[PDB]
RNA sequence: UUUUUUUUUUUUUUUUUUUUUUUUUUCUCCUCUUUUUUUUUUUU
């Protein structure tokens, strides 16, 4: 919140919705693990994690 | 190459009182033998 930490590593517990967005967001993978079907992401998810950068 | 969420030890306290040991039965009941009754007295 105070900007004293630069690089953050977080799972979906912090991804899909937050206020106070930083400037840049990066993705290290294309897939995700839902409840034992091992699907990929959908636009409803990509909008929320990546829709908060400004 | 396996993420996200599912609360926990019932609330209450700042009510008066002018009595006194016990406690409640048992029925009428043939007394055998020398006597009048002796007696002063003195030594404690």
């Amino acid at each position: 919140s105070r900007g004293l930490v630069k690089v953050l590593f977080a799972t979906e517990t912090f991804a899909m919705g937050v206020n106070m967005p930083a400037r840049t967001v990066v993705f290290d993978s294309m897939r995700k693990h839902d409840g034992s079907t091992f699907r990929d992401l959908l636009p409803g998810e990509y909008v929320q994690m990546a829709g908060r950068a400004g």
